[PDB]
């Protein structure tokens, strides 16, 4: 069964502490695919599952509370840009989408031991209140409620169409050869094209440049983006810390006025004209005008009012019209639109999963169903991959995908 | 008619200046009694309706802003606990919902008199404020925007099977012996067992011996609660208290705060995989997964989203193809529910109005309607009783019950 | 075509750096007319667009950052109260609805030149901070969130039967004898009657006595109204001007504060017993029970929940099964019911536009194209008038007027 194979690759990817996301393509501890990883180890073993986020703040977090998006844990020749090029156990010097603190709450929920969890929970609190407060110091210094990211791969999502433009105006003059090595794991044409990663790494040389000094890269950074996925994770991050706070006795500090401030700002990122929510480019100054899957995470943050769910209930039905299986990272009738290249068209499981929550919160069910049955059909006959072709179904990117086989579990639990 | 029949219960169970909920059995004033009962005046007499309040608060208040949940006006030997065991007219050590400042805007609005309507809201309106502020500095220490109750009885639900867990902790050893006196007016099998009884005077006696020191029965009651009714109630009267303070020009001062932070906390009561809003158990640091009918309440609030809203009136269509009235105070598919015994099935009709009034604020003009015409058959058919059995209809609790009969000719006028 | 017509009233209407609402009748810059006009002259010529703004602030706004509702650029014996009654370019002493940084915004984000884009919106951007900033100095004092309009002209809609009652307190002793100018251009039975401009006046005469101090005006004004048209736009406007300070990376100071407040203040003009949005009465302590069509307004700022939205859908509906053309400006079963007599019945095309934004974003699609395809037939039928007769579709007031054809230009884009 689904659930067997799932276990196995979870119990394959583990390096005891913490899980990878794939061998050898990913062989380091990423920051969001940790969160969703530990969901699925509640369905393994519970200690295991709390562990795999200790793991991630004990080694990862700075003293900043800054928790970025890789933690660098054993020499490997098989990923690039490793722990050398970010020069810095070693990390890297981006962060991920907070998705950690909703984690944390269902994990204290729901653990069976609930000395465990409480000591678990207490530990973990005021480590998620650092990241949280890290976020706002460095990079929403006006005070505007939403955070910036000034790196694609911070998004999560890190092709997306939405970076095109503002990726365009990262210079790439005179960089050091490089090669990369995700595509000895990948077939080349299902992951970034080089003028991608040109670019990619062009942002990480001038941040490393810049010490990783919170307050230069804010300013001198040529990508600035508020980032709608990021900011619909930490958002319903937020309300969950929130949660946590209450049900342990935590004075929850300044956590209500990131809601508050965060819900005035998710909601600014809804675009009348074209029914859907926007990322902004903040150095041109303009909403980044491209519907990617990303748009629909506002359900999962619990910000929209229904007539807002009705429209993005809507528009994914018409991508359900061309697409086999939702739901698509790209509107597949978008010109940009490529089916098995990362996050330009293909399914992913874990967006899947958290639209697929926000639908359901609002009362689609159908709709909720329809993204559960086509994640797990999609699993169901071609495995856990990183991705999925939405037109063939066919499975793309990483192979023994950790986060698949974790919510795969998590789902069906 | 009903509403002649409704009358008369009000005139004969009027004292002059309050009204008891009960001949007998409830001999004295309470606090969230006398709000939906002062509605019911409004059909009879509005300086009547006004009387019920200020009686309320002049006799009732304490220096702190507290309001009691009992007014101990004139001895009786009818019912236990009366003053001599809380040991302080004499008033109760706790309080109850507070409806109240929602009750106070409609006689505002509403009153014939203009005159008399200003200078009784104007009276009314620091007092509401010093109350609201007694909760928040009482059982909000942490600023969280939810406060706790510290006795079951100041959820206005005394036996609700969500307290069951929560009072299983109320230590029982070496109580004073006690007779109940409830007993005598209505079957022990419609009121709460002894079990019940013993850990309600155990916390009493602890806050005796504590002097009612707010600080102290917050740190040391072994039962701590976040009711979502209370707290629904509260959100609802917060609202209600800003508008009188527009209406008559006098400063919200901090009601906004009250708000803003209280629609974050109601929000997050809601549990997405039970699709309803449960009461939270502090002490054990977790939400009370047991669906009863104040879970309804923030309907009354108005902060749910439709989609939320939605999942609610699924429920209750629920609940009504087992119950033959609605709304049972517990899910009757609940292995706790007992369809004769007070807050664990029985059918109440001040709870009926405010989920009712609720619905129809969201669009659920049917089940509005349905709530409303049960109500009405069920007072029709066995008089104004506390409570009603949901299979049956059959009359239960306190006979003559003042509310039943407000209500009655309030939502018929 | 109606867009061919359309142009040709602006650009006679064009005084050069402003555009009057129609010849003779208004021979002089009008706040909320300038705006909804600017978004015409996006469809002719974008310089001009914003140019109509920047004349609007350079010439009118004064040192405390009012924005008055009239900039009196040319002598005219045409109109009166003209500038030697105001006794103040000359200005009038009084605001409008400040739906202007909703327009600047739409400015901002679609100038096809994003050069000055960028240069018209960090110019406008701390103006119309200072114009918010005004109105909650002069006009929120208790710091509600709402603002409070003392004069009927300040709605924006100077007759509606809501005002009637506020106005009968007016004191009309002893008033110069006056010569009224508009009924010059207009028949009498479609402009407001005697005793409307008798009040209209003595109101100017208070304020211009009293010097026109924001606090003795607020103080002493016997007319004090918290008009749901005026708070619903400046909600909007609030929220829009968000959006541009964050993107253009300006510090949003206190509007979150302005929109968090405002929100709560919005919703409570909601009548659950009437199922409608009112003004309010501050004077009287009362809200307005007069539906009117500013109670949708609130559709356009976005607070309400769905269930309010669908409430409103269904008053907007039997509206309709009486009124040939949506909205008329007063149910048209009330009892002050005028179908030609400016703002207690004819249909407006800038009304029309707000709420069927409003009714969009709420999935109220089809409601959303009725409004639209009504405005529009309208003014293919009788060209572009003031406003409308909503049983026969007879033009009425102002001809040539250019909001009318602005919108009309605007809405077919
Ligand atoms: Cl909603």
């Amino acid at each position: 069964p689904l659930r067997t194979k799932a276990v196995e690759v979870l119990q394959r990817n583990s390096r005891g502490a913490f899980t990878v996301p794939a061998h050898g393509l990913y062989p380091y501890q990423w920051l969001w695919d940790s969160a969703f990883i530990a969901l699925g180890w509640t369905q393994v073993d519970w200690e295991r599952a709390w562990q795999e986020l200790l793991c991630l703040f004990d080694y990862g977090q700075g003293p900043d509370g800054m928790l970025p998006h890789i933690v660098f844990h054993e020499q490997s020749r098989d990923y690039f840009p490793g722990p050398d090029v970010w020069g810095r156990p070693a990390t890297s010097g981006i962060t991920q989408p907070p998705v950690v603190a909703t984690v944390v709450r269902y994990l204290y929920e729901k653990d069976p031991d609930r000395d465990r969890a409480r000591e678990r929970a207490r530990y973990l609190f005021p480590k998620l209140l650092a990241f949280h407060r890290w976020l706002y110091h460095a990079r929403d210094p006006y005070r505007t409620g939403l955070v910036v990211i000034v790196h694609p791969w911070e998004s999560g999502m890190d092709n997306s169409p939405a970076w095109d433009k503002p990726l365009s105006r990262v210079p790439v003059e005179n960089l050091p050869p490089y090669e990369r090595r995700d595509v000895k794991h990948v077939n080349p044409e299902e992951r970034p094209r080089k003028e991608d990663y040109d670019r990619y790494l062009s942002l990480l040389y001038l941040f490393r440049r810049l010490e990783y000094d919170p307050r230069e890269i804010y300013r001198q950074s040529p990508f600035k983006v508020v980032d709608v996925g990021f900011n619909a994770i930490l958002q319903r991050a937020n309300r969950d810390l929130y949660a946590l706070a209450v049900l342990l006795q935590e004075d929850p500090y300044e956590i209500e006025e990131w809601i508050v401030r965060g819900e005035v700002g998710l909601e600014a990122l809804w675009d009348r004209e074209a029914g859907f929510y926007f990322s902004w480019d903040l150095v041109a100054g303009e909403p980044i005008a491209v519907k990617t899957s990303a748009g629909f995470l506002p359900l999962f943050a619990g910000t929209p009012h229904q007539g807002r769910a009705s429209l993005l209930a809507q528009e994914a039905e018409r991508w359900g019209e061309k697409a086999r299986y939702l739901l698509p990272s790209v509107d597949p009738t978008s010109p940009f639109f490529e089916p098995g290249r990362y996050w330009r068209g293909p399914v992913w499981i874990n967006v899947n999963w958290m639209v697929a929550e926000g639908f359901r919160d609002y009362g689609f069910a159908a709709l909720a169903a329809r993204l559960k049955a086509d994640a797990l059909a999609l699993m169901e006959r071609e495995g856990f991959r990183e991705y999925y072709d939405p037109l063939t179904g066919q499975g793309r990117g990483g192979e023994g995908f950790s986060w698949s086989a974790a919510l795969a579990l998590f789902w069906t639990r």
